């Protein structure tokens, strides 16, 4: 079920993130920055209604969406954008649409680890999540 995403997860590894980071025209600083950082992923939800947070020292950020309903996101770095989240394959989806560019954030279980692989363009970033208490 989505449910066994819910709960506290704490970044343990991260591959590629940088690139990831650089495809969406992050600035050399923000990305020095989010390179060290080990976010806190927080997923909850009422009824139908998930939120997601992400907890740092850099940056907090929360969304709150209706599985497969669209909702307007404006991300960190301010890009405004057409999102969706749904579960696909037992993988919940998150996918951004802007000026015709898309990115995906896909999150899934494996061995009770969550891993998260974000793409935009060629860029493909790997991170993993365990849970906390
Ligand atoms: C989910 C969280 C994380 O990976 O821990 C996170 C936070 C912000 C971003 C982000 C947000 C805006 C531009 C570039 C990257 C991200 F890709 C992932
Ligand atoms: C990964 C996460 C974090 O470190 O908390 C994060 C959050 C916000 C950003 C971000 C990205 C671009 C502009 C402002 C902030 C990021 F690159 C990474």
């Amino acid at each position: 079920m989505v449910d066994a995403f819910l709960g506290t997860w704490k970044l343990v590894d991260s591959k590629n993130f940088d690139d990831y980071m650089k495809s969406l025209g992050v600035g050399f600083a923000t990305r020095q920055v989010a390179s060290m950082t080990k976010p806190t992923t927080i997923i909850e939800k009422n009824g139908d209604i998930l939120t997601l947070k992400t907890h740092s020292t850099f940056k907090n950020t929360e969304i709150s969406f209706k599985l497969g309903v669209e909702f307007d996101e404006t991300t960190a770095d301010d890009r405004k954008v057409k999102s969706i989240v749904t579960l696909d394959g037992g993988k919940l989806v998150h996918l951004q649409k802007w000026d015709g560019q898309e990115t995906t954030l896909v999150r899934e279980l494996i061995d009770g680890k969550l891993i998260l692989t974000l793409t935009h363009g060629t860029a493909v970033c790997t991170r993993t999540y365990e849970k906390e208490a």
